[PDB]
């Protein structure tokens, strides 16, 4: 019997975070964690994980700098004076993740969007992930993070070539670069295989018991509680509108930005939120306007 899993996660936002979200931080945080939590509750992961926020906490703290390498050396440090010896004390964290506002950034580019290091879920001194927000396509950058958290590398990796197969594209979670999901199968059987490995030779051992009194995750559609013109907002700043589309609807969002002293549209390429209206009696759901 395949024993379930629960990773108790502490959630942490940023001077930067706050200056843009204000007052909507606490609600957005809950949002991007209800969506990174249901790709986690996916049957491709041939796993029950259960992602849940146990504490939540709003920025004296980490150092946060252009480079990713380093921001994250530094929360990893930082997150360990917020924890405590033993996981039957309700303040007890299996996992941090900051997000930041700022523009993380690697070693040759600044479109590294985060960073964790690889299979250290039980390991307090080490169970880490940095991410750079950019709208609630973080969400995804989040799943991704936690993917390499709980042991997983990427699919262009030589040990996914083989197992992923020679006609596996780049449409899942713990792809090189950002990408369109498969929402039928986020994750390769690559992914499948690593973290089922991993909790199989015992690494995943504090994640067996259940949280005392988890913060409430929303049940609700990321694209009901923002819309297409708040999910511009989040993504390029409270000026920025739904550029109206020509019908691909749901595919990309384009958002309107003002170059010179009039408009223009922008995208970072990313699809419309699951459940964003797109018609009458229609909402999008993986890129695509479905009924
Ligand atoms: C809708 C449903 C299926 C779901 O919730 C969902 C989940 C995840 C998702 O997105 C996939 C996805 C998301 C993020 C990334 C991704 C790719 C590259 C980078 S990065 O910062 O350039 N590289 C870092 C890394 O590899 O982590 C390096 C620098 C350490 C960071 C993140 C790659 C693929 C999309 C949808
Ligand atoms: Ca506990
Ligand atoms: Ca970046
Ligand atoms: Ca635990
Ligand atoms: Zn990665």
């Amino acid at each position: 019997a395949s024993l379930s899993r629960f990773v108790e996660t502490l959630v942490v936002a940023d001077d930067k975070m706050a200056a843009f979200h204000g007052a909507g931080l606490k609600r957005y945080l809950l949002t991007v964690m209800a969506a990174a939590a249901k790709a986690f509750k996916h049957p491709s992961i041939r796993n029950p994980v259960s992602l849940v926020v146990t504490r939540l906490v709003i920025l004296e703290g980490p150092q946060v700098g252009p480079s990713a390498a380093q921001t994250l050396r530094s929360f990893c440090a930082w997150q360990r004076g917020l924890n405590t010896p033993e996981d039957s004390d309700p303040d007890h964290f299996d996992t941090a993740i900051l997000f930041t506002r700022q523009d993380l950034c690697g070693v040759s580019t600044c479109d590294t969007l985060g960073m964790a290091d690889v299979g250290t879920v039980c390991d307090p001194a080490r169970s880490c992930a940095i991410v750079e927000d950019d709208g609630l396509q973080s969400a995804f950058t989040a799943a991704h993070q936690l993917g390499h958290v709980f042991n997983m590398l990427h699919d262009n990796s030589k040990p996914c070539i083989s197992l992923n197969g020679p006609l596996s594209t780049s449409r899942h979670v713990m792809a090189p670069v950002m990408a369109h999901v498969d929402p039928e199968e986020p994750w390769s059987p690559c992914s499948a295989r690593f973290i089922t490995d991993f909790l199989d030779n015992g690494y995943g051992h504090c994640l067996l018991d259940k949280p005392e009194a988890p913060l409430h995750l929303p049940v609700t559609f990321p694209g009901k509680d923002y819309d297409a013109d708040r999910q511009c907002q989040l993504t390029f700043g409270p000026d920025s509108r739904h550029c109206p589309q020509l019908p691909p609807p749901c595919a990309a969002l384009w958002c309107s930005g003002h170059l010179n002293g009039h408009a223009m549209c922008q995208t970072k390429h990313s699809p419309w939120a699951d459940g964003t209206p797109c018609g009458p009696a229609q909402a999008c759901m993986g890129g695509r306007c479905l009924h």
